């Protein structure tokens, strides 16, 4: 009967944006995927095809390449600048979404001008304004990594569907996503990526596992014991299957050593950890 | 601080299943890709890898097949019983989410057990159990359509990075994403995919659009004034580019006949179509 | 100690054309991926860097959309168009290779301008020209096909490393990748292509297969039978294992019903079948 | 009329191995993508689906993880192994293609048993065996490199279809994907991968551009200069254009800064650099 326009938001997506700095002989590369997708007003464009507040999606994407000109210390900081644009340069629209993916680059032999590209990781960053309010989400994703020892799963009830055999020896191989919320927009956001990485990393190594859910909750934990600007962090976990093969049916015993590495199905753990006392389910998590 | 853990979840991705039906000699194929991920009491878990609560994965995946055997209606259905399951089967075990992407075959010449399989669209289905609430939402991904006129864009507000031209004619080519929420959990599934999906082509393909808000809107609204059992759907259109070719420069025109198909970057407009009074912001939207 | 420039080309790849045809308000569409390559005389482009017989890749990507403009009867007068306007418009360009996808659209409810895309198959062609010679590949792949019965493997060595299972009832599931080589460029190609499409899926639904290999020779040979114009067909088919469940552990049985689609590794099984006097190994197969 | 196989082979494909060495507290991890193909007498196997001469490709798949238990110094040694395995156990088995894909791994802090995947790069290894004659040929691939300068592309022919304009100073961007044919076993199969690797991305560095086609060229010479075990290398390099945005309708300059990194159409040169006087045309190039 009565039909109803409810949350929408639109603009340009993965605008690829490279910004070379050469004021001097030694070349920096900054490499982006930009998004940017506006909120507000936009009820007569959707029920009559009225335009009159529809900044062009082409647009969005011109003041992307136009504000990059100016440089920009951060990805972080380069959205912010878009967001303040938008936000405030037209009335109808009250907010938005805007999101990067950073990629990394190596120098080749430390040369001034010629780099390879590092894709052991992509580094990500959303940010989201609600009228005088925004929030930044930080992250990174596609980094693969794998104990091949140091890692049990025993205990688990069992039922009439239950044939897994428990373990004490076992290879625990994941990527790690992780998607971090900022609890003031005051940081040293490479600092920071940099900080929440390794101690990913290290409590992935570190962690003598029992459990997939614990390694990532102690992944969660160091991250916000050690960053007071971080209220809580997300993570995505895949249990990427490497199977013992085996090779008695050949008449060879097989020591932990030769393994089968399955695509799917796949485990997949997911958790938020977050600081005591903060915000239970902020508006940008929704996307 | 101290360090909580919040939401989470955790279970088996993507177990490919394929069930035949032969009965007869005229055999019937289902093919699907499920997820299973049980919510409820998982503290110990996380805080000492202590896994008395926690339901192997690998049980999860073995509950799939074994339930398959047994055979299913619907996609819905066979999501439906799994989760019931999982809920009723265990005390500390108090929701989860049942997800399924179907894939559909074609009879290789009406032949009795012989197919091919129709790749142009993926039917999805999504289940959420929050205690005695049921709550489905299908959806279809994958679908390309494309209108080769019968497309404006005009009437947009021209600021200072504004270079796109008005026009009266364009190609309006996207990806059909949409997810719809149903109301009740009494549906005939495959009849109601069937009617949104010609909907929702109907509506692409007879609305004059005027911009691809009003486009999403026509074809949003069709299926709540059709379908009583939907209290909303969702909608994610990229504006997949066909540049009109300039050939001026080769001494050509071009009346709307040459054109470059861009990858990136692309419009993206997302809306909310809903039943008025219906819920905000179901849980089920958060994944 | 002393290097020599051996084979080499280089041109514009994966031109992405869409040609509207619109001369009545019933229109069509032609979705195509042109690659253009040139051999020839370009010693002095690698060893010195001089460009002078260096046509621009982007020269030749303009080329592409510029003969688009004059439309086309076929994918395969498209690419001969192409090949003999480089080769002669230049005298050091002796030949090269232009390939190019094309991607099928079907009308919406029969509508005059509104189309979904058809991705269950991706035609192809190729075309290579050397001096005054020129051979045309035409093929087909993405088509996934599946038989629920009429599959048997058996008869099979059995060496020490040999588990394998004899059966005389299995899935049979593949992707069908073939190209053919033409005698003669005076083919219907859209004709050709349309019948050896069916003959390959005849071949495949109705042969009682002993083995992959049979089943895809007999697929071969109904080709090169049933078409003068065609000398060798090769195709590839992988082995796309569905594994039968093992559900005894439940409490249940599997009559050929409940299957695991493994994604790798997978069984691949390659061949060539040709007209008996034929050539045997046609350069253009090199790329 | 009469029909006649071909060429024909078949085996395993993608075969995902990972081999632990744990002997001593500092374990090792080998991470490789296995297939396997026999060739030889299977003319009964195509006609009739006789399988007497049909090692199956599960036993191929079988023999691969049992050979892993023996551990194996490099790839190539392991491939070496398979294809004298397959080829001396059978008689009507004359030869094959085996190959592999490699995939690096670092310690996570030097950890003796936590590694994060290094996926800036995936080593290839390729093994043909043709009666008595064996070849090898090792390659790289997924390799990105860029250099912000010293790249000028000018002197380029002028037809009336080119608007390219010429350049002195531009981005030039490719994946490194390079295949080299040795001309004997007897080679430290690690040591010369990583120089090559070395090779290839110094000369990519330190050559200043005039075109792609002369630092593909300096590659190449490079590699065959330094290696005395290598006849050949083969090159596929594309132009990933990184366009020079104009701002100027802005009112702004761009004095190299800011850049579109466009995804397709783009440049593909390729080039074969032999060592002078060796094979043309090797067959394992044919594949
Ligand atoms: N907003 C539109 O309907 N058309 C588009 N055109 C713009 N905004 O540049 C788009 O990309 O979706
Ligand atoms: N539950 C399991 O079968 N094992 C798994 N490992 C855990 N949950 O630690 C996984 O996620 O696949
Ligand atoms: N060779 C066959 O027909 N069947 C297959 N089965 C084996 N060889 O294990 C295969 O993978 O293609
Ligand atoms: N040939 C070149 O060096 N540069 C390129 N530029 C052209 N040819 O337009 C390319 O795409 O490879």
């Amino acid at each position: 009967t009565k039909v109803v326009l409810g949350q929408n938001q639109y603009g340009k997506a993965e605008v690829r944006l490279v910004k070379v700095t050469r004021n001097t002989a030694r070349h920096e590369i900054q490499d982006l995927n930009v998004t940017s997708q506006l909120r507000g007003d936009f009820e007569a464009a959707h029920t009559a095809g009225d335009n009159a507040h529809v900044v062009a999606t082409d647009t969005q994407k011109n003041t992307v390449y136009a504000f990059a000109r100016d440089g920009f210390a951060t990805t972080e900081e380069f959205l912010l600048r878009l967001g303040k644009h938008f936000t405030e340069g037209f009335d109808w629209v009250t907010g938005g979404r805007w999101a990067a993916q950073q990629f990394f680059w190596d120098r080749i032999n430390d040369h001034d001008h010629a780099f390879s590209r590092n894709k052991s990781e992509v580094r990500t960053a959303v940010l989201e304004i609600s009228g005088s309010e925004q929030a930044i989400v930080a992250g990174i994703e596609g980094l693969t990594v794998l104990k091949s020892t140091g890692s049990e799963f025993h205990g688990f009830p069992r039922d009439k569907y239950t044939t897994l055999q428990e373990t004490t020896d076992r290879i625990l191989a994941t990527d790690v996503s992780a998607r971090w919320r900022y609890n003031t927009v005051e940081v040293d956001f490479d600092a920071v990526y940099a900080s929440v990485r390794g101690l990913l990393l290290k409590a992935f190594a570190e962690t003598h596992s029992l459990a997939l859910q614990q390694t990532m909750y102690e992944m969660g934990r160091a991250v916000i014991e050690t960053h007071p600007e971080i209220d809580e962090i997300k993570m995505s976990l895949p249990n990427k299957h490497h199977f013992l093969v085996d090779l008695q049916p050949f008449g060879q015993d097989n020591p932990n050593e030769v393994f089968y590495a399955a695509d799917r199905p796949y485990g997949l753990i997911e958790a938020t950890i977050q600081r005591e006392g903060s915000r239970a389910d902020h508006p940008i998590w929704s996307n």
